């Protein structure tokens, strides 16, 4: 257990057990987005696939998060997931917007557990984080803020036929 | 003939015969619909190309039930096909709405023959309307129900131009 | 919404949406079980895959009743996920003993489920339960029997050797 | 070769030809630990392998950072290799205590050059440690003490039993 | 040197290193329209993939013309390349008309050039701009043209979408 365990502080350890429980959060909030986009009256395939995507990416996040938390010796710990924060997500403007909330609240988490890390002189942990974490969130960021530039300009006076055409012409659907 | 019929119920039987009648008539109903989209004068190919397919649907669905009707030793009995309700469908929101009431009128026929079934203890009956009727017409419901959402989000004050749209980027067309 | 919704109570939506939460709490215990048996100082590999592929398998079925809940016109709602029982999980019997109440709960829910289907008329729901769950449930639940026999034929006076002869040599591993 | 040094202290220097003398001590104590379950009264094909592939793993890490001390434009000093702790290591719990001892020491040495490379303001030594040596040591030192506990549970009451079982269930061989 | 110069005036040679710096000019200036339009608040991805692979165009045609100077024995001099005209680039409609106007000026620097060789009675100079220049910029500069009058249609009196679609449905992209 502390068979392995060294360089690895206590603060690192509960921080990662606390990223876990925000990957976690946010694939559930994925899952919510993607259901919601599949409702006969709501109708967008592209924006659900787009949100179903990210549910599985963030899953895949913690479940890293998981692996390197027992490589290290730490103890993972879960706490209770909590749900989503709407019931209902709007259009895909608003949902878009809801995504890139939600990507800067969890680049902000990596940050500040890349800092502790710095902190305590634990480059195992830094680098984990740069290698498979801070450059798929500012890329995934980018995206999200590309789709809402586009989004945005296609709103203009008809709302629904912008909202259409980008979900055929950007997003990926059967 | 009553050489094979066992548990097989007059009622079911005559149930059967009228559901047969009813699956013809709607792709009969589909079969106007397509050639409507195909007149040059509406020439929405891809909307023309999904009701001739629900045509050919309907009429697998009559020839399924007949040879269950003949599997169980009743006797498949043939009435009138009733011509379909217009002769001109309007346009391809007029035509959606019309084919979902079409199929709700079918699924709604497909649970009471189930209901019938099951209150004559035909477990054979059932099982044949649960494994091969009614999750086609849940499937195919809310497809309509996904397509109605899109086309109305595409009238807005625009309607030639989301008609075209939805014809050209949701329905398969060649 | 209410635009396909047909023989779909609101008994049988809100028994749905809090299966899908029973599936997801169920993911949820087996990715915990996954990754304790991950630990170096459990370190089991053959238990670690057995659990994280059933926490895949719940995830999956938590999926299948939400694509169900839209197919049938009804509106997906979720609710916090509680975290699992326990933090540690002891031995691999200890763990199996767990894991089989927990699928026995959930086959419980699911059995409750089809009773209030069947009551309520709703045959699309008692045979989507029937096709896709009850079976895998029963299929599953004896595996689990079955190894919960080998681990304790295994303990016998040598409760180590016996562990790790039983990972080694029925569980999958590389 | 001042030719090309930039930016690189004579202490990473030094510490790099001490860190490469200590990788080619770990590789010898590892030729030592191979050679030693090789012996026709040792006898555990899997746990030679083992350490045989460890030597080579060793030689391969004191060799790269030969090829950065050189890349940088500093110069490669060698010094004594030292023969190792034992010349018998008793059995497979005895030799892998002795392996993560040796490893948790290599690890230290890694993170205290990270340190004085950081210290330096050296990126390029920094991220050549947790690019190509970090992380090996955390997958190394988990997968170690992954066999200690495997190692244990098997001693039980039956050590011999449980040495060849581990060798031959767990570890590589012919 | 002068150990191969035949026939190549000091007048063409001057005039071959201005046009190289012009065709560099040019390409920086699509290297800037590039990224610009890779912005996330302009996002037009085919927009960015069209003056980018004209910023290799551009860079390509200085190449040649170096390659001539040196194989004519003249001597490649090169001057500061002048940053872009515009930070910001504006709309796709304004990008498409500077990207005309920059292209005319490079034509019209080559028909300059071509009209010197012929005073000079050069006809390996005029043949070279003729076989590897003056269509490549004739059949660019109406591709722009057909674009432009595309942009034109689109803006009509909804200007997002007009910018969307021409970029979704004539530009390349991914
Ligand atoms: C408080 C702990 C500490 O030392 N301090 C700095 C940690 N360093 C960084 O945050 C940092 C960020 C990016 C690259 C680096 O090399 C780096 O050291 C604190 O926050
Ligand atoms: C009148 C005959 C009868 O018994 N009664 C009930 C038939 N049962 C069902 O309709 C039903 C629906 C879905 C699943 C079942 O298992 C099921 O028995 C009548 O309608
Ligand atoms: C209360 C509703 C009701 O009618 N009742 C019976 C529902 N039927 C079943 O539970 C059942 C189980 C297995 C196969 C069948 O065909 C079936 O009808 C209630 O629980
Ligand atoms: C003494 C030199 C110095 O500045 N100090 C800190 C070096 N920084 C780290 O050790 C460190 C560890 C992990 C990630 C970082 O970004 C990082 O700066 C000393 O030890
Ligand atoms: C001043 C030099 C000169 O003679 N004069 C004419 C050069 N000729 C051309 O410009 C020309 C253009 C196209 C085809 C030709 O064959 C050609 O001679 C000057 O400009
Ligand atoms: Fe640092």
């Amino acid at each position: 257990s502390s068979q392995i365990r060294q360089n690895y502080s206590t603060e690192v350890e509960a921080a990662v057990n606390r990223l876990v429980n925000l990957y976690l959060r946010a694939s559930y909030t994925y899952l919510s987005l993607g259901f919601y986009f599949d409702r006969d009256d709501v109708a967008l395939e592209g924006v659900c696939h787009f949100f179903r995507e990210l549910a599985e990416e963030k899953r895949e996040g913690a479940e890293r998060l998981l692996k390197m938390q027992n490589q290290r010796g730490g103890r993972a710990l879960f706490q209770d997931l909590q749900k989503p924060s709407q019931d209902e997500w709007g259009t895909t403007l608003d949902a878009m917007k809801a995504a890139i909330v939600l990507e800067k609240s969890l680049n902000q988490a990596l940050l500040d557990l890349h800092a502790l890390g710095s902190c305590q002189a634990d480059p195992h942990l830094a680098d984990f984080l740069e290698s498979h974490f801070l450059d798929e969130e500012v890329k995934l960021i980018k995206k999200m803020g590309d789709h809402l530039t586009n989004i945005q300009r296609l709103v203009g006076s008809q709302a629904g036929l912008g909202e259409y055409l980008f979900e055929r012409l950007t997003l990926k659907h059967d």
